[PDB]
Parts: structure tokens; C-alpha cells; sequence
């Protein structure tokens, strides 16, 4: 499941190790993309050692090399458990948004999937950005990592959301998708629209309307996920991985 070349996690990072001159980086049996290097740093207590090392050249991410094995290049920073920790500024956009105001007016099988879906966002969030651009709403009570969990949307002047909806008017495509940077997945109801319950509530008392996206595959909703954490894959696999809106789709299977 390969890197983009421009992910929003990893030009954060990327900025940082210019900043403290860090033009390569020695990582072992890491994977090689900055993003899943700040993830660990993050999450999993790793940093970096100072140290000479001499590696192969695997990858190239925002300007910084990736070096492994055996091989020509020169680092001077070596990835590792217990290393030091630098500070990154942590992306506020995009934001996935997880709208489980409608939880209690589902059945048992409805609400039994829901939870495992929204469990497995956090699994997804992880691969693409970080738990802090994932925020569920409308169950107070819900733990997910270091996602956000609010009773309510508090909602900011630049979020610019657009609603996840099989029965939106609007068709997606991957121009839509590029030009918001907040996205609204609530949950099936009636085996009909995809609804996002506190989102409306919101809406309603302020006299806002967010337009609703349609996915589709060749024209139609057949071949296309309806799980939360698949439908999540698909927006981020177009917004970081600059993939297509059809392939990321197919990639989901």
C-alpha cells in the first residue's frame, strides 16, 4: 500500500528536520515514509540517536533521505525505540469526522457494525495522518485513541465539510474531494441515505447547508463500500495519496 509524495504528515515532519539541518536518517527495518516514522514517534516512543551510519538509499520524502542496510550514503541520525523525540506542527486539516448522533436510533447488528467500523478508523487514520485529525461526534462516552470525542460539532470559520451521502445530489469526484478539507461520514439508516445526525442538528440552527456527495463507480453506487472505515480509506487515499478517485475505490475492493 505505497507513499505519497507529498502527505500532509510528512511535510510537517520533513519542515522540522530542515529546520535542525536533518537532510537524512538512518531507519533500520522502519517502513520508508516519513509519515509512518512520525507515527511511531508520536504514538509508539521513538526518536531519533545521533550517531554515524552508513546505509543504501531506499526512499527520498520532502527533501529527506531514507537509508537502510548497507550502501554509499551518510547519516547522521539514526530512527529508533527510546531515541529523542522533536516536535512537529501537527496538522489540523484535513479532519474526518465520525457522526454518531444517530447511534440510538439504530438496531442491534446496525449498531454492533458501527462500532467495529469506527474502531477501525482508528487503524486507518493511523496509515494516512494521525489520531488527532479524527474526531467522532454525538457519543460522548466513545474511546478511540487520541481521536477527538465530542457531544457536539464545534465547528471553525475554515472548515469547509462536505457530507458523505449514497443519496447526496452531487456526484464525487476527485476535484470536490481536493477542494474541502472537512469530511462528514455519519451512518445508514433505514437502508436508505447516510445520516449524520449532530451535523444536522448544528445545520438546522444555523441556517447552514453542506453540500452532499454521492461515490460512485462508472456512474453507479454498485462496487462501492458502505463501511465507515472504508469509505475513510477511500477520501484519505485521494487527499494523500493524490490517487484517483476510481482507483481508490477498486482499491478497496
Amino acid at each position: 500500500v505505497p507513499r505519497g509524495s507529498h502527505m500532509t504528515l510528512a511535510k510537517v515532519f520533513s519542515q522540522k528536520l530542515r529546520e535542525l539541518g536533518i537532510s537524512s536518517i538512518y531507519i533500520g527495518h522502519e517502513r520508508p515514509s516519513l509519515q509512518s516514522l512520525a507515527i511511531k514517534m508520536l504514538l509508539k516512543n521513538y526518536g531519533l540517536v545521533e550517531e554515524r551510519r552508513e546505509g543504501m538509499l531506499i526512499t527520498q520524502d520532502h527533501g529527506i533521505k531514507l537509508i537502510s542496510g548497507k550502501g554509499t550514503e551518510t547519516s547522521r541520525y539514526t530512527f529508533r525505540k527510546g531515541g529523542k523525540k522533536v516536535s512537529i506542527h501537527l496538522p489540523e486539516y484535513p479532519k474526518m469526522v465520525i457522526d454518531l448522533g444517530l447511534f440510538e436510533f439504530l438496531n442491534e447488528e446496525e449498531k454492533e457494525k458501527t462500532l467495529l467500523q469506527v474502531d477501525l478508523c482508528l487503524s486507518v487514520i493511523r496509515k494516512f495522518l494521525w489520531d488527532g485529525n479524527l474526531t467522532v461526534v454525538g457519543k460522548a462516552d466513545y474511546v478511540l485513541g487520541r481521536a477527538n470525542i465530542v457531544q457536539s460539532l464545534s465547528l471553525s470559520d475554515e472548515d469547509n465539510p462536505v457530507i458523505l451521502d449514497p443519496y447526496g445530489d452531487v456526484v464525487a469526484t476527485d476535484q470536490i474531494l481536493r477542494d474541502h478539507n472537512v469530511f462528514v461520514i455519519g451512518g445508514i439508516v433505514d437502508k436508505g441515505r447516510r445520516l449524520d445526525r449532530a451535523t444536522e442538528r448544528l445545520a438546522l440552527s444555523r441556517g447552514y447547508s453542506f453540500p452532499r456527495v454521492k461515490i460512485q463507480l462508472r456512474g453507479s453506487i454498485i462496487g462501492v463500500p458502505d463501511e465507515i472505515n472504508k469509505i475513510l480509506e477511500i477520501i484519505l487515499r485521494v487527499k494523500e495519496l493524490d490517487q484517483s478517485l476510481e482507483e481508490a475505490i477498486i482499491s478497496l475492493q
